[PDB]
């Protein structure tokens, strides 16, 4: 039914996310506190002012985003608008995760850091990368794959909405790829990563994230979070260590998991954190649905003025 969250991810960083927040809201200061001393760095200083230059590295991305996900959550809570059906875009998911319960925020923030360390140390700068592809189905970037394969690794990577793909794997391949994607009536955009995200040369970072999975703790999830890995809800007898291993050498199956939400019954979105890339899709896989964001002050305040439109309705 109603509202279901989706947690901002890698890429919708920028210096000053979270500030707002932190200064309006006493239980987002709170958040900043706790991350700086699970991290024990100063996660005010890296999200507010970024004076040595990390928020682009990914090792340092994942738990500044993660942090600033949980700042904004905890006010929305606050708040009292909530949600127990929710989903990210592969970062997100870690967000989705720690609001259902199933994992600690402290621990949360701690292993994406390592997570995001393992990610972009995996493949060495300059061999693989990742290619935007537009306008093409998953079906015809299957018939692509195919062609240059044997040119080296090419997998789907995130399959984010209708027109909307990621390839990645090793850019002496990607490159025949995209010539291919052209001849069909495709387009082809070489993403500015240096990092094959999401296909199997990330088998090295898969195999470190689960060493360090298997030493925090897991708990039962309350509610209901959508698998990237899956395109569906993560169940109960499912391995969450084994989908959270998956997941960063597996396609993002996000358009399946919003498509699973609103099978569910969600009818509002509401995106929870840096920027407004996930809306984007959502309003493209779905023009019906209303869809909303909270990274900042403004974007609260639209929010909370159409949530209580909403509520004001159900009072009748």
């Amino acid at each position: 039914a109603k509202l279901g969250f989706l947690f901002a991810g890698q890429g919708a960083q920028y210096v000053g996310m979270g500030k707002e927040f932190f200064d309006n809201f006493e239980e987002s200061k709170e958040v900043f506190k706790r991350s700086s001393e699970a991290l024990g760095i100063d996660m005010e200083e890296l999200c507010f002012n970024d004076p040595e230059g990390l928020l682009n590295k990914t090792e340092f991305t994942q738990p500044a985003i993660i942090t600033t996900n949980m700042a904004i959550l905890t006010a929305l809570d606050k708040l009292g608008v909530k949600s127990h059906i929710s989903c990210g875009l592969s970062l997100g998911e870690y967000s989705a995760l720690i609001h259902s319960g199933a994992i600690n925020f402290e621990d949360g923030v701690k292993l994406v850091k390592k997570r995001g360390k393992f990610m972009q140390e995996a493949v060495a700068e300059g061999i693989g990368g990742m290619v935007a592809v537009l306008r093409m189905t998953p079906e015809q970037v299957d018939e692509i794959i195919e062609k240059s394969s044997p040119y080296g690794i090419v997998e789907g990577a995130n399959y984010n909405s209708p027109g909307q793909i990621v390839i990645s794997g090793e850019l002496v391949a990607l490159e025949k790829a995209m010539e291919f994607i052209k001849e069909v009536g495709g387009r082809a955009i070489k993403l500015p990563v240096s990092a094959p995200f999401h296909c199997s040369m990330l088998q090295p970072a898969a195999e470190k994230l689960e060493d360090e999975l298997n030493k925090i703790s897991i708990n039962k999830l309350n509610g209901i979070v959508m698998s990237n890995v899956k395109g569906e809800a993560y169940l109960e007898d499912d391995n969450i260590i084994e989908l959270l291993t998956s997941q960063v050498k597996k396609p993002v199956l996000f358009i399946n998991d919003i498509e699973k939400m609103i099978e569910s019954g969600v009818d509002t979105f509401i995106e929870i954190g840096p920027g407004k890339a996930l809306s984007g899709f959502v309003k493209k896989i779905n023009k019906n649905v209303t869809v909303l964001n909270v990274e900042d002050l403004k974007s609260l305040e639209k929010t909370l003025s159409k949530l209580r439109e909403m509520e004001v309705l159900a009072e009748n």
